[PDB]
């Protein structure tokens, strides 16, 4: 019995969350974006060949790929195909990654739907423009749908779902993405993140995801504002930590051992699996990237030296996509020699190296009573004009659900739409909401603002 988001997960997922877990400490897995659809040594991608094969003699444990397929901007998509093509590509390559033995881990490098923008626009307003009533709320809706495409597709010739790791809305902390730190408080972020993992596990079934969430890096191990972002026990699987570097210095290694045991012993803590979801040398380490000497044993070594810190399940570098970058060295780049060396390292697993993750019997524990204001989110503005409230009571059967807004202001009788959320109409500081459960009194409470 282990401790998963999805309770009704299917056999093959729980057994890679049970997998994970017991790796940390014994092995890390190396993994590799886009292992097998973008290479420099490979020629032609057809989701067989890999840079990590050919310059290591193994695949990566770890195939790491993005929404952008379905977006038809990385491969196997292509903008030419309609989003159902590119959706069946994905999955074939997911397909044969399994079949390589490899784990599967995907991101989401969501396009800006307000702006027609990329992931990199942060204008618009599109992280509140996607939230629980937002002006843009039924695009995320469309888009995730797609996603739940890509859960269902994902199946072994058996007809056998392929679990997948699924990291949404990843580097938060920082603000180069829409749905970063700059344009949405910690509780507009957690109710995205939380809406997501409802959407797709609760209104379109998936059973085969183990969510992912992970803020960023460079927290010098403070828990305080590592969780700051954290959307909650019932909604993540594994903690990650996202770092790239091109010094090699003392300083940042100590950082990065910070980060990792930090995430390490939360996850303890909460019964869960933490990973080095996303690691490199800033920029690459091709033409416009950099070739700190030894970096990648560096870091592991830095690793290893580290009883807690190197209780992570796996650490992913990114994408090869070209000469002036690309994350795994090829002959010609300085830390090819050095890359080698890692990869040789006993303490590195790939896919080969992978054994016993999907036939493993586990049962999931009963998904735990939550209950949260998808509207207003914590920390929000609220307008003038009338919005509904809605809560998300989950993990149990619901009687009744009320809500108080004070500052005692009024009192709101809410009823379930029947879908997803128990709502109510508000026409305008601490809203909160008291749900009579099959699991006894469950209450939360938001605190936002007027305008
Ligand atoms: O423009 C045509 C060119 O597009 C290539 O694919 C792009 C992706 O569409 C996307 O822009 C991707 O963004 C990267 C970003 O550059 C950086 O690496 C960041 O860390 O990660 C994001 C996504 O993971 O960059 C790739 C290539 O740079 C590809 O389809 C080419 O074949 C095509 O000609
Ligand atoms: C490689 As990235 C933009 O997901 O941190």
């Amino acid at each position: 019995t282990i401790a998963i988001v999805d309770a009704d997960a299917t056999a093959e997922t729980r057994s890679l969350l049970s997998y994970l877990d017991g790796v940390r400490g014994e092995g890390i897995l190396f993994g590799h974006q886009h292992t097998t659809s973008f290479g420099l040594t490979t020629g032609p991608t057809d989701g067989t060949t890999s840079d990590v094969k050919n310059v290591t003699g193994d695949f990566p444990a770890v195939f790491g790929w993005d929404t952008l397929i379905i977006e038809g901007n990385e491969r196997p998509g292509l903008a030419e195909n309609t989003r159902d093509e590119n959706i069946a590509l994905f999955a074939d390559y997911i397909r044969k990654a399994d079949a390589i033995g490899g784990v599967n881990t995907v991101s989401a490098h969501v396009e800006n739907f307000v702006t027609g923008g990329s992931f990199y626009d942060t204008s618009g307003d599109t992280l509140r423009a996607v939230l629980p009533g937002g002006s843009h709320h039924a695009e995320l809706v469309a888009y995730l749908d797609d996603i739940a495409e890509l859960a269902d597709a994902s199946r072994r010739d058996d007809g056998t779902l392929i679990p997948i790791v699924f990291r949404p809305w990843h580097e938060n902390a920082g603000s180069w993405f829409w749905w970063g730190a700059a344009y949405g408080s910690p509780g507009e972020y957690q109710e995205l993140y939380r809406f997501t993992v409802e959407y797709l596990r609760d209104v379109k079934g998936v059973s085969n995801f183990l969510y992912a969430w992970g803020p960023g890096g460079g927290f010098g191990g403070n828990r305080d504002v590592y969780l700051r972002t954290y959307p909650g026990d019932a909604f993540v699987d594994v903690l990650g930590l996202d770092t790239y570097d091109s010094t090699g210095s003392d300083a940042f290694l100590a950082g990065l051992v910070a980060d990792l045991r930090m995430i390490a012993e939360i996850a303890d803590e909460k019964g869960k699996v933490s990973a080095f979801t996303e690691f490199g040398v800033s920029g690459g380490v091709g033409t416009n990237g950099s070739s700190p000497a030894q970096w990648f044993t560096k870091v592991l070594a830095a690793i290893k030296a580290d009883p807690v810190a190197s209780r992570n399940a796996y650490m992913e570098t990114w994408a090869n996509f070209d000469a002036g970058q690309h994350f795994v060295p090829v002959p010609g780049d300085a830390l090819l020699e050095d890359f080698q060396a890692y990869a040789a390292d006993p303490f590195t697993l790939f896919a080969s190296e992978v054994t016993g993750a999907f036939d493993r019997t586990v049962a999931a524990a009963p998904a735990q009573p939550v209950v949260h204001i998808a509207s207003p989110a914590d920390g929000a503005r609220v307008a003038s004009a009338p919005t509904t409230v809605r809560v998300r009571v989950g993990g149990t059967d619901v009687q009744s659900v009320t809500v108080e807004v004070a500052q005692v202001v009024d009192t709101l009788d809410l009823a379930y739409d029947g879908a997803l959320w128990w709502t109510a109409p508000w026409s305008p500081y601490t809203v909160t909401a008291t749900a009579t459960t099959a699991a006894g009194t469950l209450d939360v409470t938001n605190e936002v603002a007027a305008a």
